[PDB]
C-alpha cells in the first residue's frame, strides 16, 4: 500500500513521498502518457509496469510488511501479492536514490497536458 | 487556513473554491472515499494527504502569508506549520490551473456509490 511505498522512499531518498514525487515528470504520482522525462521519471514508469503485472492484485491498497537488513530492503513473506507488490516498491525506491542526483526540481508539478502518447511499457 | 487556499484558487483558475472545487469527484470537498476521477480529482486527492502528514498543525484555520514573485507563489515566511501548511496549497492551486483543460462538469455533485476502491494515505 501506499503507506509502506511512501516510507520506502523517505527511507532511501530521504525526501517525503509527497511534495517530492507526487507529480514529478509524466508518470509520478499516476499518470501513464508521454516519454518519461528523466532517470527519476524511467522509474515511475517502470513501477507502474510493475503495478500492471499484478492483474490479481489491489498495489495500491494491501499492506505488506518489509524490513531493513543490514541497510537493504526485504521484503518478508506473505501473500502471493504483498511480495510481487512490495518488490515493485522497493526496486523503484531504490533506483529513486540512485538518481537522486539528477533530481531537477524543474520537474516537479509537471504539466501532465504536455505529455502525449502511450509508450509500449 | 482556508481563506487564502480559497484565495490562491481563485486567482489561479478563476473559478470559486465553492461550487466548482467543494463537490467535483470523489476527493475535492470532504467526503473523500474511493478512486480519484480524474486530473483534477487527483489534485484534491494528493492535497488531503498533504493535509495527512500535517498532524502538528491545524490547515482548516491557522493563517499564513503568501505572494508572487515574477508572478509565481511563494510562501512567505513564518512557523513550520504556516509554510508547510502553504506548500500543500500552493501546490493544489497549481495543479488545478494546470488541469482546467479536462476539467468537466460531469463530475460536479458527483454520486458517493460511484466512488469505488479502497485508498489510503
Ligand atoms: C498523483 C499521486 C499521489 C499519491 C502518490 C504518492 C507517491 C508517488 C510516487 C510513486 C510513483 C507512482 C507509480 O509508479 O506510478
Ligand atoms: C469560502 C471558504 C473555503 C473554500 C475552500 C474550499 C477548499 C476546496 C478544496 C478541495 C478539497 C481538497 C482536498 O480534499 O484536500
Amino acid at each position: 500500500s501506499l503507506l509502506e511505498f511512501g516510507k520506502m522512499i523517505l527511507e532511501e531518498t530521504g525526501k517525503l513521498a509527497i511534495p517530492s514525487y507526487s507529480s514529478y515528470g509524466c508518470y509520478c504520482g499516476w499518470g501513464g502518457k508521454g516519454t518519461p522525462k528523466d532517470a527519476t521519471d524511467r522509474c515511475c514508469f517502470v513501477h507502474d509496469c510493475c503495478y500492471g503485472n499484478l492483474p490479481d492484485c489491489n498495489p495500491k491498497s494491501d499492506r505488506y510488511k518489509y524490513k531493513r537488513v543490514n541497510g537493504a530492503i526485504v521484503c518478508e513473506k506473505g501473500t502471493s501479492c504483498e511480495n510481487r507488490i512490495c518488490e515493485c516498491d522497493k526496486a523503484a525506491a531504490i533506483c529513486f536514490r540512485q538518481n537522486l542526483n539528477t533530481y531537477s526540481k524543474k520537474y516537479m508539478l509537471y504539466p501532465d497536458f504536455l505529455c502525449k502518447g502511450e509508450l509500449k511499457c
